[PDB]
């Protein structure tokens, strides 16, 4: 029954195109380019139904009072002036992640939201999956896992030389947040699901932070602490093999998931838990190695996506759940990348 | 047929004795504690030959000649003395880590072996896990696994209420490295190994390490800079359920190791591995995930390090460079968590 437009033919399109309609409560109704050539082309390529509206431009995307919310994978620096005008039809939003270069530009994107009473969500698939939800009950045991003590998350892929030189990523007037915003991203999303949702106190790159040429991250590090013991680190490459891991500790448990961003397959999930751990007697052995357990999942996790995203008919308030955990998570970004232009220096959140 | 003595009674000592029986080439003869009360309990304990030269002193057992080699599992703050004293009465040392309380001192014990034409090696068993070479041999593909970025390492463990009273490793004066000393030890010699023994050159701590009232490290990390766009990271603690990894993360490879210190089983050694991946096109899954490769142990790690100490007639090199990184972290978290120059 909800009807999104799609603002912009990029590449991520095509995999939440099929989110749309495995939907089931959500279904494409509109997609825009710069170019209608391209959006043509994006249409048929993509098998998009006959009645979907083809526009040739944003400004008419937005335009079309037929359109109840807008998937936009439009570059970063793209977010906050689109963003906004989209707000302002009321058009729902689903805005790819990283939300926006900073957290000055996401809060006006979210002010925009909360006045014309729109739902803002982030592109972030994994957290919909339901592998996520055994994650924070695990995190949430206090038996099977106990007080959180770190958390260690970290993704990297092996960018070919093609995307070193062309992808949007690594362009400082686009996606110019770079491996932190792509990648780091998930990390720091990880890192905070775990701990409650709540904020570090501080932040601290990683001295060895690769920047290309253009002055835009490539590859960097941070450890985040709490001042109470309970620390995170983060990594993220664009340099290094896909690898993709969370790795978190407590004091009765620890648990291991090494597909969190993308699963293996779409229909299972899996991750690794270990509780109150031991050896025997002399130290050969341990007395039980970690449990694997995997789950079902009949609908992909971006089609949660979708589908959750998808107050119109009951009148209820926008969730602030989605901006709220957009806000904390642009901000460690912002933390991260500060710590690296201050010269590693520590960053209060204060 | 090495002739060796355990200078000390520890708990430890327990499961190298039985390294030691193992051991074709080797041969348990002596055995020492400070009263020969518990000595010979520890002697019966652990089913100890007949042969075996009971002694009722650390001296007692410097002073017997029909032993050629020393393990020594004293407390840290013990080694100094211990280690020069076993090469001037000209004995091979097996050295527990962590080696001494800073690298000035074991400089002092290391001379002191050269000195006096002795082999010292610290008690690190893992790296002689046969694991441990090919695994060596996967992160040297430079195809397989390309070139090195990154390595993650890390070990933890919970401990009980008697554990953080009465412990070794929490007092200052005995195992007074505490987690870093006890723990960070295997994460840095993973760092260092994976690194092909090259010593980072800055080392920082990450800000949150925890201390004792007695101001002994409870849990710290920290990462290790060579400049050139490799890092390293590495995490320990005494108050976390065990976990032990090692990650690493090549251009063109990912292996990966969650046992290590330590497998699960004695009788066999696992690990996971990655060379290129890759999604499917809409990227909805994965094209080739990781596998997994286990290896047959006829002989357990600890076993295989007595056989190689058994040399006869580098490990102290490692020994340095790893006490070395271990002093660093420690000076980074004394001086606020600056960045710490290794020259």
């Amino acid at each position: 029954q909800i009807r999104i437009g799609v603002m912009g033919c990029a590449d991520i399109a095509r995999k939440v195109s099929r989110a749309i309609h495995l939907a089931p409560n959500a279904t494409i109704s509109g997609v825009a380019s710069r170019s209608l050539e391209k959006a043509k082309a994006f249409a048929t390529a993509n098998n998009y139904p006959e009645s979907t509206k083809i526009h040739g431009s944003y400004e008419s995307l937005l335009e079309d009072p037929e359109i109840d919310a807008l998937y936009v994978p439009l570059p970063t620096s793209l977010h906050v002036e689109w963003a906004i005008k989209a707000a302002e039809k009321g058009k729902h939003i689903l805005l790819e992640k990283p939300v926006a270069m900073n957290v000055t530009e996401f809060d006006k994107i979210v002010d925009a939201c909360e006045a014309n009473g729109v739902q803002i969500m982030d592109g972030t698939m994994w957290v919909h999956n339901p592998r996520t939800a055994l994650l924070k009950e695990f995190l949430s045991d206090s038996e099977r896992f106990g007080q959180l003590k770190t958390v260690q998350s970290c993704f990297s892929f092996a960018g070919d030389e093609d995307f070193l030189k062309n992808d949007i990523r690594v362009k400082p007037g686009l996606d110019g947040l770079g491996a932190l915003g792509d990648a780091g991203w998930y990390a720091i999303r990880a890192t905070l699901l775990a701990n409650n949702f709540e904020l570090p106190k501080t932040v601290t790159a990683f001295p060895g932070a690769v920047l290309n040429e253009a002055g835009v991250i490539l590859s960097c590090g941070a450890s985040l602490s709490w001042e109470d013991g309970r620390t995170a680190t983060i990594y993220c490459s664009f340099l290094a093999n896909l690898t993709m891991e969370i790795t978190a500790i407590g004091t009765k448990g620890t648990l291991r998931v090494h597909d969190f961003i993308i699963p293996y397959k779409e229909t299972e999930a899996s991750f690794t838990t270990s509780t109150k751990a031991w050896f025997n007697d002399l130290v050969t052995a341990w007395v039980s190695p970690p449990s694997e357990h995997t789950v079902k999942t009949e609908l992909p996790q971006e089609a949660c996506m979708v589908r959750e995203f998808a107050i119109k008919n009951n009148g209820a308030k926008p969730d602030g759940y989605w901006p709220s955990i957009s806000r904390k998570t642009q901000l460690v970004v912002d933390a991260v990348k500060e710590s690296v232009d201050k010269n590693y220096q520590q960053i209060s959140l204060s």
